[PDB]
């Protein structure tokens, strides 16, 4: 089967937000609203904001999962390539096979789905701190889009789900991601091509 990607704000008005990082050659992570696509370097910090209109219940969680964007590849589990899964760059929590990691959250849990074999990483939703209007999760993406035997140049979508304590859907949003050497240039290029 295939995870839903339908945008759904739900009862709490859940949606993502992204910083405005620009397209300088030196940028390590940058988001294109026109393409709904994040461009980032390998394993670098990718801040993703969570916005809500009202605070969901204690025990609410936030899950991230990757799927292939093209329909003909969508049933294939997105995973790290045969090189990266064996490079012993584990942070002690994330399984070496998982593309998506959460950085700096000791409560992050990594799931290998017993039925679909898909990977995901889930954290507790924390309401914004004092003087803050949103909550930010720092993600790392642990393979290049180009990795042979892995993503193999195929585009992927990251699905972020707000879920209750049982894992039921409360909200959903998504963005494409490209992991590449020069996110600034690739964003500029793809946006030009779009135009």
């Amino acid at each position: 089967s295939v995870p839903s990607q339908k945008t759904y704000q739900g009862s709490y008005g859940f949606r993502l937000g992204f910083l405005h990082s620009g397209t300088a050659k030196s940028v390590t992570c940058t988001y294109s609203p026109a393409l709904n696509k994040l461009f980032c370097q390998l394993a670098k910090t990718c801040p993703v904001q969570l916005w809500v209109d009202s605070t969901p219940p204690p025990g609410t969680r936030v899950r991230a999962m990757a799927i292939y964007k093209q329909s003909q590849h969508m049933t294939e589990v997105v995973r790290r390539c045969p090189h990266h899964e064996r490079c012993s760059d584990s942070d002690g929590l994330a399984p070496p096979q998982h593309l998506i990691r959460v950085e700096g959250n000791l409560r992050a849990e990594y799931l290998d789905d017993r039925n679909t074999f898909r990977h995901s990483v889930v954290v507790p939703y924390e309401p914004p701190e004092v003087g803050s209007d949103c909550t930010t999760i720092h993600y790392n993406f642990m393979c290049y889009s180009s990795c042979m035997g892995g993503m193999n140049r195929r585009p992927i979508l990251i699905i972020i789900t707000l879920e209750d304590s049982s894992g039921n859907l409360l909200g959903r949003d998504s963005f494409e991601v490209r992991v590449c050497a020069c996110p600034g240039r690739d964003r500029r290029t793809e946006e030009e091509n779009l135009r």
